[PDB]
């Protein structure tokens, strides 16, 4: 079926060349603004109790402005805060800029608003050494995305009050770094990984323009990619993930697509072939095996849709896009460039690409420049190998079989959370900040569970059904009781200006005594029963939190059989045999087991999290989730590419131990390569302030390093003689 499209293809090189560049060019320009498109709520399960139980909570009493932005002011010269003059002069200038900003600061109350109020609660939000305050400014806007626009907006004039003595934390700060720290990475990769990856494919391919082809390639790809995600945009929310994701994912893969299409036709060049008949076979036989890839990534990818998470969502948009455009970019576009170079694709070097280059594009000036400063023993080497892993291939797979499964152990450790200040590193800023203002302003930080009483027939909730709604709550203990007192918890929710009076909704609310506990009292709420015509539901960000991690694990049995099925199925039809699919599953099975072994090893234990500078916390709900289907893709990606030229040695009539040792010899260098460039933009993220980054691209790059390792270099070959002929048992 392949054959057709490289006939068409070559036919039609120029006219393929010349819609696809420019489709991918128009793609690009178009995502350039998908920054300020792009959410970040998407980090929840949608329409469940504690979701439903907040939107109830937003719409009657309306958003808790309050922990908006919290700027803590700290007077200079060691002087009171109390102090007339400084009070008067922070008023002054905090009223100029509420002034300056009505649309994007509702305003600021705090102590310095009314410093003569004897009101305890207001009186608390000084120091007892009377050396700090804070105040708080609630922000204009309806959605969070819009609230940390305006917060954006304000920011720069905002720092420059008490003279820029003042710490902005609390939610919004929290969430402006967090989105800043993807801008952070992404210019760490443009700054850092280009010349790497370029670097490597010089080694691979010498000062030649086919070493430029492929990076050229992953460019495009993830240019279009970004167009498409513009595109998905406008259709369904989006969350600040997928750029990342993006241009990690897809920029690897299509780099390693492009490897292996222009490997392919060199070795076809080489070989004796004339142009055409080059492109036919490389698009037959590596082009296919590319679309099985790119495929077997969309299978394995498509089954986080199941889980509710819009960010697991936003990030499966994110990977099918890139993965699909990456492989039609390297069949079409590659393919007809490598028709149109001829066999002078390995002659000439930067000429034509210095002839007329796109300005301001991938910053090919970084890849050019690059060759411009950098003016068969691999064969046999892998061949000698895998004879001395075959000669004795029990002894090579029981260690490396014993040593991946205890690699395994301390995932049983592995513990889920939420949103924090700890997904940045110690030394930031605004986590300095938001510690300081807990430290100095203990309890005005709080993530109460809130019960949310609403009546059917939407008559007034009378007060004996809000007092024996708070009897049965004092029912269960464990809640945070900082007055001693049962009379007065369970507080209803503080009323602002916005939202609507409803009398048939009530919501209480407390604080838990520890939020690790609250897995069981959340159920302990829910269990308990309601009044007869009040039906309740259970809320807060601990609520919300739990319910993500139980979603997450209800689905995730399914999601599993799901990536199984499917992968195995693919495999199947890829490679015709019925078993090798069944070995690959379980070699991306011991290297997910593995890779998330040591990422809890590390991350989790703390084991080596000096070094990179990142604070021990349990990791979060859909991170797991997603880095599942992430490794199992890309693990079933590098099983294929080594299996290809295994199936296409059999079907050339060799023995099966010829046939594996010739497609290991052959596919060597390009597989070393395309682990090296992957493993280089992983690692371009995982000098990343944002923790989850650091979770993926440290989860990716081990199992790179597995999979280029140890699964292909001793343990693939043994299994496969293990196995003997029965691999071809269909």
């Amino acid at each position: 079926g392949f054959a057709w499209w490289g006939r068409t293809v070559y036919q039609f090189r120029y006219i393929v060349i010349g819609v696809m560049v420019a489709l991918c060019l128009g793609g690009g320009v178009y995502g350039i603004s998908l920054g300020n498109h792009v959410t970040q709520s998407g980090f929840y399960d949608e329409g469940s109790q504690s979701v439903a139980a907040s939107l109830i909570g937003d719409e009657v009493y309306g958003r808790d402005r309050t922990s908006h932005v919290v700027a803590i002011l700290t007077p200079p010269d060691d002087k009171k805060v109390t102090d007339k003059a400084w009070q008067k002069k922070v008023t002054e200038e905090l009223d100029q800029v509420v002034k300056d900003h009505e649309d994007q600061i509702v305003g600021w109350v705090g102590w310095l608003k009314a410093p003569d109020t004897t009101d305890p609660t207001v009186s608390a939000m000084k120091t007892q050494d009377l050396r700090h305050t804070f105040i708080s400014i609630p922000l204009q806007g309806d959605d969070d995305d819009e609230i940390l626009k305006n917060y954006q907006v304000v920011e720069p004039e905002l720092q420059q009050v008490n003279g820029g003595d003042i710490r902005l934390a609390g939610l919004n700060p929290l969430a402006s770094e967090l989105t800043g720290t993807i801008g952070e990475d992404q210019k760490r990769a443009e700054v850092a990984a280009i010349p790497l990856v370029a670097v490597v494919l010089f080694f691979v391919f010498g000062t030649v323009i086919a070493a430029a082809l492929p990076a050229i390639i992953g460019g495009l790809a993830i240019a279009g990619a970004l167009g498409i995600m513009r595109l998905v945009a406008e259709f369904t929310p989006v969350h600040f993930f997928a750029q990342p994701v993006v241009t990690l994912i897809g920029l690897g893969i299509a780099i390693d697509y492009g490897l292996f299409i222009v490997s392919r036709f060199r070795e076809e060049i080489a070989e004796g072939y004339d142009t055409e008949a080059a492109v036919r076979r490389t698009v037959m036989t590596s082009g296919r095996t590319v679309v099985f890839s790119a495929v077997i990534i969309v299978a394995s990818s498509v089954p986080l849709l199941l889980f509710p998470q819009g960010f697991l969502k936003s990030i499966t948009y994110a990977i099918i896009a890139s993965v699909m455009l990456a492989a039609i970019l390297s069949i079409t576009v590659l393919a007809a460039a490598l028709a149109i170079l001829g066999p002078r694709v390995d002659a000439l070097g930067v000429t034509t690409l210095l002839k007329i280059p796109f300005l301001a594009n991938w910053q090919f000036s970084r890849r050019i420049i690059d060759w411009f400063a950098e003016k068969e023993v691999e064969r046999g080497f892998w061949g000698r190998l895998v004879n001395v892993v075959m000669k004795r291939p029990i002894a090579f797979a029981a260690p490396i079989l014993v040593v991946m499964v205890l690699l395994i152990i301390p995932l049983g450790q592995l513990s889920l959370g939420g949103i924090s200040e700890k997904y940045l590193p110690p030394d930031n800023a605004v986590r300095q900040s938001q510690e300081q203002f807990d430290k100095l302003f203990p309890g005005f930080r709080t993530e109460p569970l809130t019960l949310v009483m609403k009546r059917e027939d939407g008559e007034p909730i009378t007060d004996a059904q809000i007092a024996d709604m708070r009897a049965k709550a004092l029912t269960v203990s464990g809640f945070t009781d900082p007055d001693n007192d049962p009379e007065k918890m369970w507080k209803e929710r503080p009323a602002n200006d916005s939202g609507s009076k409803d009398p048939s909704v009530r919501v209480i609310q407390n604080g838990l005594e520890n939020r690790n506990d609250a897995a069981k009292k959340i159920d302990e709420l829910r269990a308990l029963q309601p009044p007869h015509g009040i039906e309740v539901f259970v809320g807060g960000t601990p609520a919300l939190e739990q319910d993500s991690i139980h979603s997450l694990f209800d689905k995730l049995p399914l999601m599993a059989l799901i990536l199984i099925v499917t992968t195995t199925v693919l495999m199947f039809l890829a490679f015709g045999s019925v078993v090798l699919p069944i070995k690959a599953a379980l070699m991306s099975a011991l290297t997910l087991g593995s890779t998330m072994g040591i990422l809890t090893w590390m991350f989790v234990d703390g084991h080596g999290s000096g070094l990179m500078n990142y604070t021990p916390q349990p990791l979060m709900a859909p991170m797991i989730g997603l880095i599942i289907a992430v490794i199992w893709g890309l693990s079933t990606d590098y099983e294929v590419f080594l299996v290809s030229r295994m199936v296409e040695a059999r079907e050339r009539g060799m023995s099966t131990a010829e046939a594996i040792r010739i497609g290991t010899a052959t596919t060597g260098r390009l597989i070393t390569g395309a682990a090296l460039i992957l493993a280089v933009v992983a690692g371009a993220f995982v000098f990343s302030d944002l923790v989850m980054m650091k979770y993926l691209a440290f989860g990716l790059l081990i199992a790179l390093l597995l999979d280029a390792t140890i699964i292909r270099m001793f343990l693939v070959p043994a299994v496969m003689k293990l196995l003997g002929d029965d691999c071809w048992w269909a």
